[PDB]
């Protein structure tokens, strides 16, 4: 059994009131009050449209991914990845798709600087969707599950699905569950033809042991999932953290 699955153990026996204090506890995360605010006002510019925009720029502010060109954001929900692609300098073009309807989050309008080159596309499953020409491929999907085999199993049709769109380019993928050995063969082999590295997100929480793989690194994918499980599993340990607090993004307005 692999320390994942002990943490995942461990996060399943929790009271909701435990959970509640362990799923923040020593995580970094942005002040999304303003944004929040703006956005029941209807406000379309600056705010980002979810806490995704400051979860993605984290990455690219340290170049494990620099988007480019023509982006495509699969499963882009309300499209925080998106309208932060749409003022990034190299970036000429955004498609966003997201399966929308009931239990999904649907895209929002905005007019946040660079919003004339996003579509964003609802009402859309990407495990149907044909591969597109992309100078830089997003994806954000994977359903937590209480079962680790259901999220072992979301987790390798992502990948399955993501490797058709790769194409010697820019690559930002989640990968909801790394530690399961299945999940590490394939993410072994993945790393074997199209390189990059699994990389933990100061702002995920706690109760996902989500990882992304980046483009833009080198590295032992094991040893970094193992270094997550620890870090995780000792989270449980101590009384909570208050989570460090940082400023969300500010996306502007205008036309490129
Ligand atoms: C973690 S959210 C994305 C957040 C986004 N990156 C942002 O910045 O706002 C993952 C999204 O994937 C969508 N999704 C899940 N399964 C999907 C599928 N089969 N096809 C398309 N979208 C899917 C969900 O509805 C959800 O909105
Ligand atoms: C643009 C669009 C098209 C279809 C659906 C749907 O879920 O049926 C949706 N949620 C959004």
């Amino acid at each position: 059994e692999t320390l994942g699955e002990k943490w995942k153990k461990k996060l399943n026996q929790l009271s909701r009131k435990e959970f509640d204090l362990y799923k923040k506890s020593g995580i970094t995360e942005v002040d999304r009050t303003e944004a929040k605010e703006g956005l029941k006002r209807g406000e379309t510019t600056h705010h980002a449209v979810s806490r995704g925009s400051a979860k993605l720029q984290w990455f690219v502010e340290r170049n494990m991914v620099i988007p480019e060109g023509r982006v495509i954001d699969l499963g882009c929900g309300r499209g925080g990845w998106s309208y932060y692609c749409a003022g990034l300098k190299k970036v000429t073009e955004v498609r966003g798709y997201t399966k929308g309807g009931p239990g999904h989050e649907e895209p929002v309008p905005m007019s946040t600087y660079g919003w004339n080159i996003v579509k964003l596309m609802s009402g859309k499953d990407v495990f149907y969707l044909p591969p597109e020409k992309c100078d830089t491929l997003l994806c954000d999907i994977g359903e937590s599950s209480p079962s680790p085999t259901v999220e072992e199993s979301r987790t390798i049709r992502v990948l399955k699905m993501v490797e058709p769109w790769l194409k010697n380019n820019q690559f930002c993928i989640k990968v909801l569950n790394p530690y399961m050995p299945t999940v590490i063969e394939h993410l072994e082999r993945l790393q074997r033809k199209h390189g990059g590295m699994l990389v933990r997100n100061p702002l995920s929480r706690n109760s996902t042991h989500e990882m992304y793989w980046i483009s833009n690194g080198t590295g032992n994918i094991v040893s970094s999932v193992n270094m997550v499980s620890r870090l995780l599993l000792n989270r449980f340990t101590m009384t909570h953290r208050r989570p460090t607090i940082e400023k969300d993004v500010d996306l502007g307005a205008g036309t490129r």
